């Protein structure tokens, strides 16, 4: 509560590769953890320009910055300062695999996250490697306890430049680096955008808005 501020920055590094595709990212960002809004600009460092979909990879860069209740725990911001940890699966429709994790900190007073990812298996006609996707479908992420542990599940939807989609189901599991109280059942309300980007997709600006409720209904 004194050391999560109403507004905080945060780096991240991602290194990663796609389809045997190194690369790397380095991004700062902020936002507002009580709110759950934040921004990030991006900057592809190694391996640009990416040959593959920016959207496999615009998840991975915060879940301090979700606005919940005061009746659900807000186990992540009490993570800190040592923070938590992520470990994340996305299974698309056409055997494409992303597993991403994640380390995420508090240091000089911003949050600092270290990202590892690795996809494979994509096919080479697909939208991911022929860059027809056009961002990612407002989503819930069904969030439970288990074995001292916060996991999340969702189904995730891309929309591609053809008018259609293309599927994804994620599986991640959140654990704090210290014990603290994790919450019972809830979801995650959670808005992704691409809000600008560079021709080639190496600077790219997002945009989440993430909240917890108890609610079901849209």
């Amino acid at each position: 509560m004194a050391i999560i501020k109403e507004f905080m920055r945060f780096k991240v590094h991602m290194e990663g590769s796609v389809n045997g595709h190194e690369f790397e990212i380095e991004g700062e960002g902020e936002g507002r953890p009580y709110e759950g809004t934040q921004t990030a600009k991006l900057k592809v460092t190694k391996g640009g320009p990416l040959p593959f979909a920016w959207d496999i990879l615009s998840p991975q860069f915060s879940k301090a910055y979700v606005k919940h209740p005061a009746d659900i725990p807000d186990y992540l911001k009490l993570s800190f300062p040592e923070g938590f940890k992520w470990e994340r699966v996305m299974n698309f429709e056409d055997g494409g695999v992303v597993t991403v994790t994640q380390d995420s900190s508090l240091q000089d007073g911003e949050f600092i996250y270290k990202v590892k990812l690795r996809g494979t298996n994509f096919p080479s006609d697909g939208p991911v490697m022929q860059k027809k996707t056009m961002g990612w479908v407002a989503s819930s992420e069904r969030m439970y306890p288990e074995d001292g542990a916060l996991k999340g599940e969702s189904k995730q939807r891309l929309k591609l430049k053809d008018g259609g989609h293309y599927d994804a189901e994620f599986w991640t599991t959140y654990k704090a680096k210290k014990p603290v109280q994790l919450p019972g059942a809830y979801n995650v309300n959670i808005k992704l955008d691409i809000t600008s980007h560079n021709e080639d997709y190496t600077i790219v600006e997002q945009y989440e808005r993430a909240e917890g409720r108890h609610s079901t209904g849209g």
